[PDB]
């Protein structure tokens, strides 16, 4: 049996654990919390941690652990299971990317069509969109978007975008609220993540929704994908089962278990999501380095400078 420190949504961790326990008979115990806090705990616990595996919604959290010498190597054959073009790889082969979440633009298709959409996420923060573009400045993925803009385009461009959103956008407290505002005619479009819409569509039926999704693609900063993944702790003295679990997460059956539970993009190419997601390769995500705590502090400062 193994212990998994879990920073991912509980529904995802529960689903993969259940499918693992059914396939192998090995029991999984989840210790759930925020990834940053769990990573901190793995560092403090060191040689004495009870964690066999760390399962996170954000692979960026692995960098510090790898640097601290706390992660075990994984089989190269396992790593190759999800190594599609664009997928981040661990330089020391000591963690693996498993799934993705995408930025998107949700729009009311009864008011707008793809003719009204922009080729660049930068262009939504301009006067054409005055009073017509929703955004959620307190959202984690919104922060990741700012980080990506700074990296890809520089701070002046990132700051200008934020100022443009202050001037032209409508602020919503949460992604769900922004989605509902589009559905109810309050705003014709909003900057969001893919999962909300795909969940609502599966549950309600797309024919019963006024909103649709627009993907910018062509490696625009607005095509940003955030990656979830897993790692084995070097401290584990149950490497055999820990490695077996990570191998399983990258397997067809493990990926199928995840995508039935959560509207994330599988990184195996032979797995199809029942939420009707497009294949990962068609998103044309940009390549962006991992978000560090320093990147986050800098991005928060830009948000503050913009009056948000
Ligand atoms: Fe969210």
């Amino acid at each position: 049996d193994i212990t998994v420190y879990n920073g991912q949504h509980k529904e995802a961790a529960t689903a993969v654990a259940k499918a693992f326990e059914q396939e192998t008979g090995i029991k999984v115990t989840l210790n759930s919390g925020k990834s940053e806090q769990l990573a901190g705990q793995l560092k403090e616990e060191g040689d004495k941690t009870p964690a066999d595996v760390f399962y996170t919604e954000q692979t960026a959290t692995f960098a510090d652990l790898s640097e601290a010498g706390l992660l075990a190597p994984i089989s190269e054959q396992t790593i190759q299971q999800t190594a599609q073009k664009g997928v981040p790889l661990a330089p020391k082969k000591d963690w693996i990317a498993l799934s993705g979440r995408s930025r998107v633009v949700v729009y009311d298709h009864t008011k707008l069509s793809e003719k009204d959409m922009e080729k660049s996420v930068l262009d939504y923060a301009t006067p054409k969109w005055k009073g017509k573009i929703g955004y959620v400045s307190t959202s984690g993925a919104f922060l990741e978007q700012v980080v990506a803009l700074s990296k890809m385009k520089g701070d002046k461009v990132a700051l200008n975008w934020l100022k443009g959103l202050k001037e032209n956008g409508k602020l919503y407290a949460k992604n769900s609220v922004a989605l509902q505002a589009v559905e109810n005619g309050e705003v014709p479009a909003a900057l969001i993540n893919n999962a909300y819409w795909y969940n609502l569509a599966k549950e309600k039926g797309v024919e019963n929704l006024k909103s649709r999704l627009y993907f910018v693609r062509h490696q625009d900063p607005g095509a940003l994908v955030s990656y979830s993944g897993a790692a084995v702790l070097k401290a584990s003295k149950n490497q055999a089962e820990a490695q077996k679990f990570v191998d399983f997460l990258a397997s067809k059956k493990g990926q199928e278990a995840l995508v039935a539970a959560r509207a994330e993009y599988p990184l195996r190419a032979d797995v199809v999501s029942p939420f009707n997601l497009e294949p990962y390769e068609k998103l044309e995500a940009p390549v962006v380095s991992a978000t560090t705590a320093q990147d986050k502090e800098h991005a928060i400062k830009l948000i503050e400078e913009a009056g948000l």
